[PDB]
């Protein structure tokens, strides 16, 4: 799948659509939901035969809009209709992918370098259903699952650090309550609360296992299996003491997700790193 540039488009073409984007976050508090969105579009992808991918915008078709696993993610799209409608020319793996840079900067989190040229590809393209992770597993399960995008340990570690962002819904994943006590900002937070957190595991209301703290949070069994296997908890433990090393590898490990099965010419522009709006005092 090779990158094509949106014809004529520069940096500023996408700046502002970034700052649409970044309105409507700011309007409905969406974020949480467009990183979900960015990695769920993604996260289908398959090394091995270049099936799913960020590259062909396939959510817009029923087939992947409907999996169970995008449960919720309705909203998001609706979201950002809108600035699709405002903005026609973008396609629509460049507006998911970049919803999710834009989600994550604009609730502080790291500056993600973006690259345009994702090409919309026909319904038939769309990869089928069950591509994305389960919840109920263990550690070995998710390491194999990440294999599969090309992520090793530090990667999978660094991604599952969203989590803090947001929450979990009963009526969406079988799970309920918010992943920690920063709603709405990108921090280091999951790997502190999952180290210094009293976690029981418990039922919830859907008869599925989580792990709750005293202090009201929650985590998947497979967050939680982060600390049950050696190598990922000394990964858990240099990112709960070293904020700036999380956000890095978290950047460098987002556009990796957002970027696999895409091939970029040599002479293709260099990634853009869009600005906030508090840096544009907007
Ligand atoms: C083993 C991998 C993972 C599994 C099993 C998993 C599963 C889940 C589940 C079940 C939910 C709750 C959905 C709901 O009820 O609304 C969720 C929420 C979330 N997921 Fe993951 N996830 C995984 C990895 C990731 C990664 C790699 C990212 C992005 C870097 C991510 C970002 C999020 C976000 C931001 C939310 C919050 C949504 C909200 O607040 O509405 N997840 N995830």
């Amino acid at each position: 799948h090779v990158a094509s540039v949106e014809k004529g488009r520069s940096y500023e073409d996408f700046q502002k659509v970034y700052n649409a984007i970044a309105l409507k976050i700011a309007e409905k508090k969406c974020g949480p939901v467009l990183v979900r969105l960015a990695w769920h579009t993604s996260g289908t992808w398959d090394k091995h035969d270049n099936t799913g991918g960020s590259y062909g915008g396939t959510y817009r078709f029923k087939k992947e809009f409907n999996d169970p696993s995008n449960a919720g993610l309705q909203n998001g799209f609706k979201f950002l209709e809108p600035i699709h409608k405002e903005f026609p020319w973008i396609s629509s793996g460049d507006l998911f992918s970049l919803g999710g840079v834009t989600a994550v900067q604009e609730m502080q989190g790291p500056k993600i370098p973006w690259r345009c040229g994702r090409v919309d590809t026909p319904e038939d393209t769309t990869p089928d259903n069950g591509r994305l992770p389960d919840a109920d597993k263990d550690a070995d399960y998710v390491r194999t699952f990440f294999q599969r995008l090309n992520m090793n340990d530090r990667e999978v570690v660094a991604l599952m650090g969203a989590h803090a962002l947001g929450k979990t819904h009963l009526k969406r994943s079988g799970y309920e309550g918010p992943f920690g006590a920063a709603n709405n900002v990108f921090t280091n937070e999951f790997y502190l609360n999952l180290l210094n957190e009293d976690w029981k595991l418990e039922k919830n209301d859907a008869n599925n296992e989580q792990w709750d703290s005293k202090s009201g949070y929650m985590m998947l069994p497979t967050d939680y299996s982060l600390i049950q296997d050696p190598k990922y908890l000394s990964i858990v433990k240099e990112y709960a003491n070293d904020q700036d090393k999380f956000f890095k590898d978290f950047s460098k490990a987002f556009e990796k997700l957002l970027e696999n099965g895409i091939t970029f010419p040599k002479d293709a522009p260099s990634p853009f790193i869009f600005k906030t709006l508090e840096e544009q005092g907007l």
